[PDB]
């Protein structure tokens, strides 16, 4: 288990020049300690091979005296799942990013405590509305809120190795957050993530850099990210439907293939799709870039 949400540490002006930031040999701040028994347990959100994701009420966790819904992440029945914790300690929070509120790792299994998002994976809540189509507004308002999430990661130094709709989650006001749900999913029933030895690789969401190179910057997040807006504008179908991965597929991104305009998407916005899709990273616009075109758009 790992979250594909991480911090890495430029050392170059060079792609490859970078490291990821292990917070291993850091230190837990105990002031996100939550007492596991103010914690009311509820649903399971999803579940997979390393551990699940629980819904449940929480007890103060809140500014207020008050009680709120939760997130639970935990592991099957440990220093990987400490290790998140600890990067989102000291990550800040943002509108758009499912924010950490405490966590539970002194007296029994460790529990990480998020945001709650009532309407599930931004996937899923896609293609459940194919058939009362949420409306356009609400589309570009969906793509301009996770282009501002990945903005903040970009501020915070951070990248996502799995970008894609199915890590985005929905809460109250059609408002988006950004997140790594992999813990709660099977990977193996999921055919998005493709097996290669240790590696499980959502390779139609992969950058050419990423495919052919195991490079994840944050510009290879600007070509996730126009994945992700090709799933937005087609309401939730599988990037290059149709197209098996197979040795092809490979070629095909190689030279430079790319998805025809999705139905609910207008010119303007595949133009930017496309220019995420920039095979030379360097030609990609940026996350900043990317908020005032949509946010214009808007």
């Amino acid at each position: 288990y790992e979250s594909q949400l991480q911090m890495v540490q430029v050392t170059g002006s060079s792609d490859n020049e970078y490291f990821y930031v292990d917070f291993r040999e850091y230190e837990y701040d105990l002031k996100w300690e939550f007492p596991r028994e103010n914690l009311e347990f509820g649903k399971v959100l999803g579940s997979g091979a390393f551990g699940k994701v629980m819904n449940a009420t929480a007890y103060g966790i809140s500014k207020t005296g008050v009680s709120i819904q939760v997130a639970v992440k935990m592991l099957k029945e440990r220093e990987a799942l400490m290790s998140e914790l600890k990067m989102m300690t000291q990550l800040g929070s943002h509108e758009n990013i499912v924010n950490l509120l405490g966590a539970c790792t002194l007296s029994g299994p460790i529990y990480l405590i998020f945001e709650y998002c009532c309407y599930g994976d931004l996937l899923n809540y896609l293609r459940s509305k194919r058939e009362k189509f949420l409306t356009f507004e609400d589309l570009l308002c969906f793509a301009y809120q996770v282009a501002k999430g990945m903005e903040f990661l970009e501020f915070k130094s951070c990248v996502h190795r799995d970008l894609a709709a199915r890590n985005v989650l929905v809460t109250h006001g059609k408002v988006v957050k950004i997140c790594d749900f992999g813990l709660a999913r099977d990977i193996m029933s999921d055919s998005n993530y493709v097996v290669r030895g240790n590696a499980r690789l959502p390779v139609k969401w992969m950058a050419p850099e990423s495919l052919f190179e195991g490079i994840y910057t944050i510009k290879s997040d600007v070509w996730s990210y126009g994945i992700l807006l090709w799933e937005i504008f087609s309401l939730g179908v599988n990037p290059y439907p149709g197209i098996p991965v197979d040795a092809n597929f490979y070629k095909l991104i190689q030279n430079g293939f790319k998805m025809d305009q999705p139905f609910y998407a207008t010119e303007e916005i595949y133009i930017i799709m496309q220019s995420c899709w920039a095979f030379d990273s360097r030609k990609r616009p940026s996350f900043p870039n990317l908020t005032s075109f949509l946010g214009c758009q808007l």
